[PDB]
């Protein structure tokens, strides 16, 4: 269960993760269905079915969403990335600040 | 401005240092947590995280992944650089704690959620 | 529709919602399928309300009084109709452990997510 | 020796009113946001939710829902009644804001999160 491949979620969203160093860095792209691609980064635990979570940085919104989970495997044997995610939205003043995180969640499969 | 570079510690007393934050809003950095709950020691730990660059805000959004060094979890923190009203830099973040199951069906627990505010350390 | 009736989630818990009065609102019964504590499962009571200003697909939200922990459940979502008619509850929950000391509150809420389809 | 029968205030300034809270743990209320995001009059809302009663310990659980009177929402809040070492009673409490969108596939953009700290007004 590594988290490089071409991976796609229940809302139709395609992620594509490189390399996964030593130090359990990677990289890759998120290609968003529900509002386009973003640069992701994150990490994965060193120490099977290991806990992960990244960073996409948007390009086309002042917004940022972190992801994370678990790569589980399928009694079936396939692959399945159960994640959590908290989407920032930008606000001005930091009186708005108690209504800009969103959360929800997403599971993946290899695409 | 409000730039995450810095040295920062949040309500709990965890501590966390952020280098440089690139052209497109990648930076490094350690976080010293003060609370835990695994029976392994307290280790500073790494984290990647990036900073949004769209229309270069002065108080922009930002997420990064704490690749834990002593725990086989993960946090992600999530929120948006704030200048207060006097004019100090304040973090407000949420993040999510991921917990390590071996049962799939144990996925349903395996998520923590909380808060954190980050000053200028 | 109507948050009357018994449904069923994805981890194969059950939940029978009684009738929702004028102000929206609801008491039932709530059957876990799933628990992590050594206690034996229970049956338990949950109290909610629903939001009458203006719908066909209302936002709704109800507590879980767990009767075998000493947590709580809270579940907050909208009712949906699918592309063929089916009823759907969309939620997400917040579950609140018991801690000892309000230094331990940082860890004491977990969150997740329940698809409700009518058994 | 913690219970949420009286009235209380947030760190956002809203204000909530807590009933008596029956054998069950059953309990009524009522809450004045503080802030909003629409430009209708903020309405005094009605709010249900229960008390945990297992072990009858002195720092329970609860949680509550928030029947909106000016709104197409709803929130959901949970915490616990904790007694500091000073003595003050506090609420420490997460909630959920269920938006109402119109389809089922703007769903995953309907549930904000967030906290709040309640302290005896
Ligand atoms: C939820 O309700 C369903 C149906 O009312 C229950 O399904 C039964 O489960 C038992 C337990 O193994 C089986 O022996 C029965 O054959 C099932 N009946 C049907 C019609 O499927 C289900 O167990 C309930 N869930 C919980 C957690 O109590
Ligand atoms: C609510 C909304 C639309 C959020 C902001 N959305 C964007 O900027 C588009 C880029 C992010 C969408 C991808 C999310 S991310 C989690 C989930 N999982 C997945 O695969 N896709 C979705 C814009 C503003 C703030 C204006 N509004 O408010
Ligand atoms: C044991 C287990 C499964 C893992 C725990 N992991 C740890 O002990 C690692 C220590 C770092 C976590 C610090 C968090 S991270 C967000 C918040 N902000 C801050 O500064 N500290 C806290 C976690 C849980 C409780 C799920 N359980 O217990
Ligand atoms: C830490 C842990 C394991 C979690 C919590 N466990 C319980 O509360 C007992 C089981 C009742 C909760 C059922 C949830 S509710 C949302 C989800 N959806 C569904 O249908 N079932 C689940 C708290 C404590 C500390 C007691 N234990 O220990
Ligand atoms: C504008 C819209 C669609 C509706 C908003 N609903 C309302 O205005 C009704 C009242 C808001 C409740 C106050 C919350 S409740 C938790 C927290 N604790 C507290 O005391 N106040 C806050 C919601 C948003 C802006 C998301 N969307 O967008
Ligand atoms: C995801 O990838 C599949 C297969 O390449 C493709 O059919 C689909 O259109 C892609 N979706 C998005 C949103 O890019
Ligand atoms: C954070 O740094 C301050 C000053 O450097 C120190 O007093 C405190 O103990 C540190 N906290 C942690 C959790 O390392
Ligand atoms: C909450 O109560 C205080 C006490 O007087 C009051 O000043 C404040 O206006 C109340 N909050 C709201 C939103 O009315
Ligand atoms: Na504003
Ligand atoms: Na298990
Ligand atoms: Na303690
Ligand atoms: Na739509
Ligand atoms: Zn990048
Ligand atoms: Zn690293
Ligand atoms: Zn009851
Ligand atoms: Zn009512």
């Amino acid at each position: 269960c590594s988290l490089t491949g071409k991976w796609t979620n229940d809302l139709g969203s395609n992620m594509t993760i490189g390399a996964v160093n030593s130090r359990g860095e990677f990289t890759g792209t998120y290609i968003t269905a529900v509002t386009k691609e973003s640069p992701l980064h994150g990490t994965q635990n060193t120490i099977t079915q290991p806990t992960f979570g990244f960073t996409v940085n948007w390009k086309f919104s002042e917004s940022t969403t972190v992801f994370t989970g678990q790569c589980f495997i399928d009694r079936n044997g396939k692959e399945v990335l159960k994640t959590m995610w908290l989407l920032r939205s930008s606000v001005n003043d930091i009186g708005d600040d108690w209504k800009a995180t969103r959360v929800g969640i997403n599971i993946f499969t290899r695409l």
